[PDB]
């Protein structure tokens, strides 16, 4: 709209954006990044169709929003630690990765700030990935609603995904993406705020996902399952979501902080293979 | 135990409390007088079996605890405003009064402070009174949830009592001891705090009920649903209540600050009569 | 695929299909018509992009489908009564129409089979309309689920649209695109099956929606409202849905009885004009 | 009323009678024994006040019920392997056995018909026993709420209490009453109906409870999850329970299948000691 290195159709009245005109298997002159990273900023989820790029310049790309770091779950791509896979064969019958709303690896310290994946081979139809906007969780909140909820903190731990929580249950992931992790660093917690201000833009933003949010710290159980619930359903509300549809070769970036994604499980029986390279963050802070 | 001029029996580690030893039908000294009235702060629901007074007797014995005002909604009996009555024929087929946990007349901007109320005739079993400890309920909220929700109002009225709501559905009380009242005093709000601080204790309770709390001032209605229903689902445990079972000419007093009360329905088809005078209070305040 | 004389590319693994190679202004070959037909009961919401097409072409086209009958609370063109408005100027602040789950006009007898939608004007981006599966939603409910739940009928009515129940808030329609309707008409009630099954394809449908259902028939309100609950919980899980953005001259059919829908409220301050024909029903049946 | 050779008082116009006009510690005539079953039947939860009875005493009144078989989980007294005790000592600070609403040891094939428990030195206040009748939560719903769950069935198992839930968490019972168990005993499951009729009354009761009872049989988790929830709270609603007060030398009995009971810790730091015997019951069934 204002841009002019870059043309930029918005998917939402709340998030996403398709971004094209450029190639990305080219350098980016300064002023062509600058509206990359507007972009980014504003739209919160940027995708780019029809990207033929190599592991290399992925993993170039993804090091201009900041350094380059791995999730702990997730098997790399042989030659390319940094590069990661969401790979399900046509036969796998076990838990799809990521199917409910959730945001990357916050049992961390300090989780991703942002995440670049990349379609390989995808299904003509099934496999979207949803996102939502937790600034717009956060800015739906009354003041009042608001004024009580912004001094508390939640304690995150992995021990549903690679815990005891995990080896207690009968559903696995598969192997294909996923490695044998150690129950203690699965049961490992951290704190951090349940209302984050984002380092770059300085917006707000609500930050809890069911995934590896345990509890709000200092509550009884009873009384954190009351308000996580209630944040989680208003949260995850249809209006505040985008719907992203793949194909090979769409380069896609989201903000880690600030929204949430899950994937949608609609492609039983069809193999889907995507990469992605992580960006590092700093610890959330309110 | 430390009593010396009354015989109080504790009712559960809870609330409640038997006191014997004393005739309201005489004067109390000072001495046992305070007694009462520390037995009144220390179990919140006190309860004298065994006390054939008259009706100025109540009424002088009422006074004692503040000053006497009647609430807007129950008839008095003829020649004494003061007395009224909560008075169920055998074959009535309407609303049981009380029926849900609350305490009394919270739409006001003052509520009363106290009740006292005296069994005149009643079923050899069925129609006991339950009540329940809001500082209990208060204290037993962990010390983050506690200041979390210590800043908040609650906006009360009448209007599922006697207002619009009443007056939109087909459940009605019978006019025994029920008065017609103004739609319009139904629906007219005030607000208090959540969390008030009792004005002779100096202890903090809990203060909400479904009957007459609309919503947490300022916040959506949502969010307000979410809050209150944990906190009433919270407060009405079963380990925080105890169960008066009424006999003729037992009288009892109840601080309607810091206890609810509920009526109990099983004693459909046999006749229910009890008087009671209300003791003012002034607006609760944190 | 086994397509050959239209193209369906369809829009997720659940529901939603794009058709192309067709000229909607042109009259339809049989040939062709059985394949639209066919991609409608199978894809169950279909859209045409691209289709410049006259209100009376659309009238037509809606024809196809079944006798084309108005739904009692929208506005019509001026010249064509059976050619209705979804419209909203950009400067409203009222209540956006469709704005939760539902599936048309389930308080009529018989509710529309279907509707066909076309966009007149719409935002670049803002206003989507989400759909959802009631099929998906029935088949993923377990067997001993589906044996406890298909003997019920649900009771719905308008009251909560423009009757009673709306009368009593104060968040109203505009008179932009909706009528003012008679409160008795708003009222009055209908009963419908839980689980329908549809009169083409023979498959079962979950038929229940929060915007007209009021309870299940026989079950007191605390029994309706937990199990209504729970299956909208379930029917609009994200996994459930699909999302259409909308383009100039995009022309959207939807199955009324085995779909929901609802509107996207996220352009507010943009204009948005949509015309639809509905097409009728006979009674759900089990 | 109609009884001649027992005085009975029943406690709630719901469940419970006092019983008292008999010496337990003799032989029981038939006429006595008669209508003391009969109060048991109607009441189904009994108890008399100021029985001074030896164990052996306790076991024969115990035998004229039916077969005595001890639970599972507790210790008993040396000499009388049949007579097992609730006993906490003053300083315990682990959880209180029975502290939510159960009825015992409903993971055996053939849980008891029926428990007659004996206070031996019990708190002057503090550590009453709820009941409530599972007569009374089934009577209460609707026939079609009845029809719609009468042929589920729930599988039960001891998995919360001494099997590997239990083993996951923190909060443990002391072992001043509960043995050690194995594992794999813990985690056992078994199969009831959901509703019940009575054996003997043939009354039907709603079967299910929370401390026992994993899921429906065949739902899946989040199905179950809402249904049972529903029951629970339904069936301890205030208005079905009752409260009963323990004085030294109390014999009560109650009816394991149709009643539900709960612990009151209200007497945390003093000394409580019950024994009791459990009569031994047949397959629960439709
Ligand atoms: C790769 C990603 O891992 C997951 C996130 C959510 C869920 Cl449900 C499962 C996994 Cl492995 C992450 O958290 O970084
Ligand atoms: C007497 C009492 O009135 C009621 C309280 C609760 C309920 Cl559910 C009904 C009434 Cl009339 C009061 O609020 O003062
Ligand atoms: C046009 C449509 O009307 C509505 C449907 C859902 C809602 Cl929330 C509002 C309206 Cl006016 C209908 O039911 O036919
Ligand atoms: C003795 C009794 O055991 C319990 C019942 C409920 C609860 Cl929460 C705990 C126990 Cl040990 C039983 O089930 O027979
Ligand atoms: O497969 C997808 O759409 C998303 C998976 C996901 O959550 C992730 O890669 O972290
Ligand atoms: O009838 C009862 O037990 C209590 C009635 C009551 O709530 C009241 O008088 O305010
Ligand atoms: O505006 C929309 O997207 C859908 C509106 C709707 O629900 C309808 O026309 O019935
Ligand atoms: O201690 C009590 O009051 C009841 C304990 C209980 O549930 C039991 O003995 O099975
Ligand atoms: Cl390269
Ligand atoms: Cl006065
Ligand atoms: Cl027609
Ligand atoms: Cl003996
Ligand atoms: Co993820
Ligand atoms: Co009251
Ligand atoms: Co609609
Ligand atoms: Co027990």
């Amino acid at each position: 709209n204002k841009y002019r290195f870059i043309d930029v159709q918005p998917l939402t009245g709340v998030l996403g954006a398709e971004i094209t005109g450029v190639d990305l298997r080219e350098p980016l002159d300064d002023s062509t990044w600058n509206e990359i990273l507007d972009a980014f900023h504003t739209y919160q989820v940027i995708y780019f169709p029809g990207q033929a790029i190599t592991n290399e310049q992925h993993i170039a790309f993804s090091r201009r929003f900041g350094p380059v770091d791995p999730v702990p779950i997730l098997k790399s791509i042989e030659g390319y630690p940094e590069v990661q896979m969401i790979r399900r064969e046509a036969n796998e019958s076990s838990r799809f990765i990521g199917d409910d709303w959730h945001t990357d690896s916050t049992f961390l310290d300090a989780p991703p700030a942002a995440v670049v994946m990349r379609a390989i081979e995808v299904p003509e139809y099934g496999g979207d990935t949803g996102f939502l906007s937790m600034y717009s969780a956060w800015e739906t909140l009354s003041p009042t609603m608001q004024a009580t909820i912004e001094g508390l903190n939640v304690v995150h731990s992995a021990t549903k995904v690679f815990g005891s929580l995990y080896q207690a249950t009968n559903w696995r992931f598969s192997n294909t993406s996923v490695k044998v992790m150690d129950v203690d660093a699965g049961d490992r917690e951290t704190v951090h705020p349940l209302v984050v201000t984002h380092p770059v833009t300085g917006r707000r933003a609500l930050y809890c996902n069911q995934v590896y949010c345990q509890k709000i710290q200092g509550m009884t159980d009873a009384e954190s399952k009351s308000l996580l619930q209630f944040l989680y359903e208003h949260a995850t509300k249809f209006d505040f979501t985008c719907r992203v549809r793949w194909k090979k070769d769409q380069v896609l970036v989201w903000d880690n902080l600030c929204t949430m994604h899950r994937a949608v499980p609609d492609y039983a029986g069809k193999f889907r293979y995507l990469t992605r390279t992580t960006v590092a963050g700093d610890k959330p802070s309110r």
